[PDB]
């Protein structure tokens, strides 16, 4: 009568434990207080970390390190970072339509930015683990427990399912796995063929309300296009498109159950976060001395560190110290949500004080987080034209100081939905109450993402 | 303890012509099912019909036309993996180790066979299993595989339990994103492949048999890069997945319709990219034969002692109507003693037919007895020699002994008498750690490879 | 004292004969009246094809079937074609510079037309023999017999040079075997890498008085370049460029003494010119019932036939019928050359009434053998709005039809000459005396060649 | 009768210290040189200077990387054709016969060795030899090559004719033409050319003693292409150009300079990629060495029994002062009898000095001797015995045996002694063609692959 299936889990034998040394190293860090945890019992959490211990790997380790080589690239201004996907993933939503549509929103975006940036463009996606997010208040406006993400309770507003529930680490774990099986099956499928990607921008074309501001750049990839098959080069000489996944790494009894120790077949032995082939960490969780900043330090990922408008140049250079300490390209990417109105005030001093430091970070525009405002009808949203202005903000403080944009993080969805303000599409604080589906953040639509990267491209043009 | 799946309180419907043929095909009769009540049943049908599918419509129809190439002499199929996947031995060295052994096996047989060979793996799924009593050997209800009772022999743990369903497809997908993680990385590299055959050559008590092929090998390898071509040059090694279509729940959960880019819509089974139906579910008019029909996926049918030339024509007429070319594979399984004699008139009459099936051996499941010690078993030498008679009755027939479809692990258990180990009777209680017919451990299988690559050479 | 020397020829002994039943229909068809033939002495004719029958081909007939294949999807509307180079080629500029200088023209309008077709290129060059070529008058305005090209007299004015000499045809054998082996290396070393050629566009752009005219389609394949390095497309990936010999077939003892019959290999043997890869069958040689046609019906080659403004549709008709008896498409090649103020209304019907027979021609365009004139300053010279008018009216006619206009025939050189009038350059009639080195019909220097080159691309793009 | 050519009546100058530097190599004294007169042999080299070269400077960049390989251990050499090219056999069926049997060597090595195989032909330039005596045993004066003089025995014939200057280029250019029409043609096709061992296992007398290797080069030409490799994604067959630097007044003739897309202007010569220096002509301050020091080409110098390990460090340091890997091939041509004694000392002075040359053997020209019938001739197992000596030493020592350098023809003559052939000293007089030395033949040349390729193997 609670409409819903209890699966089984049986305490099955664990694989060999991880090393003393690094479990030393592990249990050092994670004695360092961690903001924003579930605050479920600690025995309970135990038996559920004890299962995902024992479970297949969301990603692979020589994933991972072909990632941070291609990032290498980013931060040395030969590459270009495409980050996004969903605020939050719910287990209901985490269907194929709605996968498929993320990773085609995300595929047509990367090949406009390909084409604007005359260089190859990493494609990141908020998808397969993006299930926990913090809150600033415990008590909502309808006098329940926040909603904290689908990985520590449910989105409906009663109290029974707002209590934090750790068997959600497995159901979080099964939803994430079984939506990465899909992304591996669609990238290595048709669904990322060059040629098929594009006349979807034909469908944008043709069917937006300023499609007649974009005819000319997309006609102009579309003859790039032909060019490469009228050169004799075919689909299976591109190879099969790579996308890669990345959550905020925020619940740590998740993050260190998913921890694996690499082969040392490729030389020397590492811990890698499994869940994920990259993370970051958030405005609300990047305590200097906390455990997710210690965390970050010992997985051999690459990482995020999300920087808004109280950061100063200072406190830049400690998470470059912390975060780099070998000096890797790419390692570590520095995420500036600054809001349109103080990115060309805030971020110059950051930048000048870290490229000083001697290290190669990646500078990523999250022209989103730094907009959000509330509707008088009543939806927390944003507006496309801020979200257009700070990324054109971000850039002219890289050009002005010769430093590499590296790329952007965006939260968007193929879906048709009515959650941004803006675009061609115009929509109004009227519109908000069709099709407002997001159990977090406002989502760039399809359309919207879309006419975003076209924008983008030309601010790469120039 | 628990997790907890929301059923969806809440898909476009399907084509009329397949819905009536679905129906149709699944109020037939169907035997070795699972006894559980219909109203979680339907529950956790419901719930599979949400999530994502393990396979997709595209990767069939690639499999499909790679089978149609060993259908017509030009490639080769090895199917193999454990008899039943565990959910408590669903891990990473598990499943990493299944996956190594079949691509050792399938270079070897590359090599042997001068042409392609199809890789399908028996994991992400093979969960179900038929029995021939429903009471075992202790007395209690036996075990039907993970999906629908526990191995262990307690009668709490034997009930049939729905929600494993949904357990299942969770270890299936979880199974197979990282399948398709490991061969696009390096495990599935030539090089990185052969060097194992050197392992097995030096630290075999028959390497020395086995060292003039292994060398003939490596030294094909070296030609290839020799020549220029590095592993970027090479397709990516693809495994597909399979299991026997048993649990029908489950199946017609994991039904999706396709899409119109090529042509009518159809159903896919994306459960797997390929299946096979067992010799116990076999029916000419049962329900498995019938959802057969109804689905793209090509599909197999088990073969055993019993079988008829006009029964194999029936199969063949029903499952390959359009006359599509590996559409069909019929796995004969017959036993080393009766192949020689019972394979030929049935190869006859089908090839008659005008159709053209993959005709794959299993060599274990015709051969299987019990030990003086308690164990059931199977000789190696009676496996191979199935197998070598597959071949004598192909050779004298001009046809092409299509495949092999066989019980492995990547772990050297102790499970069938023989080998170079020679592993004996007393040898089995050492690593007996399947949970129903025994494999070919590591060095077996790996000997079965070399074994059959000779065959094909003669 | 003649200022020369002298290269002994040994008779050698010659190949197994050409079958007897081949050399039968052979003799039938050069039985027929050959016009512009030289007039030296027959014995001595003989001589100098018994040698030539012994040398290596400069070409193999793999490579004629493989453009056969390439030419036939140019008659299918899905490639086009490029035929490009002197209008004479001369012994003593028979040199690396000059060569190289022409297959880089060559390789530049191809990538430039690629892009604006949309499709792909096939690149054949008037080069390694086009020696010879036929006269209206026998008497020039020098008083002399009239210079017919280096495979029969010499070009400077004096008698003793002008006497026509058959031991040119085994000079010009070696001339072009050894320009041949030039253009091979160069096509198969960075030469024809396709992002040095179009660096040499970013060189025209910034030096040509109308490069602010063609920057904005410069800069669109630039980018259409990067965009497939980007993808990871590398050199080779595209595989080598591929650059045919061709020149018109008006000396019949050098083109019957390069007969060769074909290995059988591939299934059937039959006749190949092994002089070139195709050749053509020019306006004073191609009486239907003479010997360069029924020459064209025995050998395997592609070929083309010049159509000038008194053709009628149906002796084009007829010539579809000889040349294209089994209906291979881009087998025939016919190529207008009918002057800008006469295409537009005299190719219409020659047009339909050829497509009516059900056969699949090449249509190309020759815009300069129609629009010769003499300047008042004294050079024969052609006008370059003149030849790109006829261009763009040769489109019309096909745009109109809905037929396809299948390439261009045009006399080019990679040297910066004063030959043509007009262009960006605006060369007037003064300007042709500075360097005016044809030794027969003027070309478009480096500069116009690819200012044509964009001019067609986009009447492409149209 | 003849043709003429035009001296230009009428090129941007050399820079200043190139100039001096070939100035000065070419005031040195040099063998072997042609006695004919300074003002036509001007004339010629002016004709000579504006002629399209027969190679480009790219090809011998890209020629020069590939033997950095060979001397570094990870390929080998193979180099082969005519003793001397005539203008008379210039033709189109014994360039195919050249081309194929070097193609044909080739793979079976590249299979061998594990390893790529550098393919340089002794073609489109090997009109030029030198004697010992001026006056021949018939009384007249030597032939020294088509480039010199006339192969028949007439005094007049025998003149040394400058015009064959530009008649040698002629051939050189047009045969060079043909070659590298037929490399990208299919004559270079893998799979062509394995189909021409089994027609050569078939006739031969001791095909049976090749037929296992044969089999196993056939299956791994198979692997390849069951791994998805097809023709087209293997890098084009290139077969490199060289000869015999001898006549200076041709190899000065066809020099040209550089661009500086790639770093400083340098002298190429371009009528060849790779050229060699001789014996006779090898004098260590002699007007060979000195070219050889201002040309960028890959060079090699021939070393035979009164060979110093002194004498061979100074020619490295000379020709490979900056210490480029596969700038030098230091070609060993000893005698079957003397290579085992006289090579190792030799080599282990070179490799002290840093340096990374490539050890060739050439087994011909130390194993001539002069028949009872009248003919010139070698005997097959002093060739196959002189390589394998060669290898033996490299053994002994650890060094890389590099390659090898044959005289053959892809016709069937009667020129060397022996081969599962067995030709006799009364077989000679059927088909000896040859304008100089006595090459291996067809099938010999084939036979000797495949033993050296055992050679590799062991
Ligand atoms: N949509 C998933 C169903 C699911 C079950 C098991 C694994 C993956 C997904 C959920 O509701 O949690
Ligand atoms: N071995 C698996 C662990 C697992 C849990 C959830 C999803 C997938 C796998 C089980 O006990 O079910
Ligand atoms: N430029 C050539 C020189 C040449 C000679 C021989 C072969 C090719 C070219 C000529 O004057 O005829
Ligand atoms: N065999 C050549 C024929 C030849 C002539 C001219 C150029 C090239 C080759 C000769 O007698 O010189
Ligand atoms: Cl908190
Ligand atoms: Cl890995
Ligand atoms: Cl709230
Ligand atoms: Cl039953
Ligand atoms: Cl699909
Ligand atoms: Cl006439
Ligand atoms: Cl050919
Ligand atoms: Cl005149
Ligand atoms: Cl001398
Ligand atoms: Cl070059
Ligand atoms: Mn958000
Ligand atoms: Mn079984
Ligand atoms: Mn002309
Ligand atoms: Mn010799």
């Amino acid at each position: 009568m609670n409409w819903t299936v209890d699966i089984p889990i049986d305490q099955l034998p664990s694989l060999p434990p991880l090393p003393t040394d690094l479990r030393t190293r592990l249990d050092a860090a994670l004695a360092k207080p961690a903001a924003q945890q579930p605050t479920w019992p600690a025995d309970q959490a135990l038996a559920m970390r004890t299962v995902l211990e024992s479970v297949p790997p969301v990603t692979v380790p020589s994933e991972i390190v072909r990632l941070q080589e291609q990032l290498a690239q980013v931060a040395k201004g030969e590459a270009f970072l495409l980050q996004g996907g969903d605020c939050a993933e719910t287990f209901m939503d985490n269907t194929e339509p709605h996968i498929r549509g993320n990773v085609r929103a995300l595929l047509q975006m990367a090949v406009v930015l390909t084409y604007g940036a005359s260089m190859p463009v990493v494609k990141v996606a908020r998808i397969a683990g993006q299930y926990a997010k913090p809150r600033s208040a415990d008590i909502d406006a309808l006098g329940l427990r926040s909603y904290r993400g689908d990985m520590i309770n449910g989105f409906a507003p009663d109290a029974a399912a707002r209590e934090h529930d750790p068997s959600r680490l497995v159901r979080a774990y099964a939803n994430a796995s079984a939506a990465m099986n899909l992304v591996r099956a669609l990238t290595s499928s048709g669904l990322a063929s060059l040629h098929l990607v594009h006349d979807w921008n034909r469908e944008f074309v043709r069917t937006s309300p300023a499609g007649a501001r974009y005819e000319a750049l997309a006609t102009e990839i579309d003859r790039g296009l032909r060019f490469m098959s009228a050169c004799g080069v075919a689909d299976r000489n591109l190879q099969t498109a790579e996308i890669y996944a990345s959550h905020e790494a925020l619940v740590l009894d998740y993050e260190r159950a998913m921890l694996r120790l690499s082969d040392g077949d490729d030389g020397e032995p590492q811990l890698f976060d499994l869940s994920a082939h990259t993370v970051w960490i958030g405005e609300r969780t990047r305590q200097i001395d906390g455990a997710h900043i210690a965390f970050a330090q010992v997985i051999a990922n690459p990482v995020g560190v999300k920087l808004g408008p109280n950061m100063t140049p200072e406190l830049a250079v400690e998470y470059v110290e912390r975060l780099d300490p070998h000096n890797k390209p790419g390692r570590l990417t520095l995420v500036s949500r600054m809001g349109n109105h103080k990115v060309r005030d805030l971020l110059p001093p950051i930048v000048e004080k870290v490229q000083a430091t001697g290290h190669q970070v990646i500078w990523q525009c999250d022209p989103m987080h730094g907009n959000t405002h509330e509707s008088s009808t009543g939806f927390k949203t944003r507006h496309f034209d801020r979200i257009v202005d700070e990324v054109q903000g971000f850039f002219e403080v890289h050009r002005a100081l010769g430093t590499h944009p590296g790329g952007i993080h965006v939260e968007i969805t193929g879906e048709n939905v009515t959650e941004c303000l803006g675009g061609a599409q115009d929509i109004s604080e009227t519109d908000l109450a069709g099709r407002y589906e997001t159990a977090c953040d406002p989502r760039l639509n399809t359309q919207q993402s879309l006419e975003l990267a076209f924008l983008v491209a030309e601010m790469l043009r120039d």
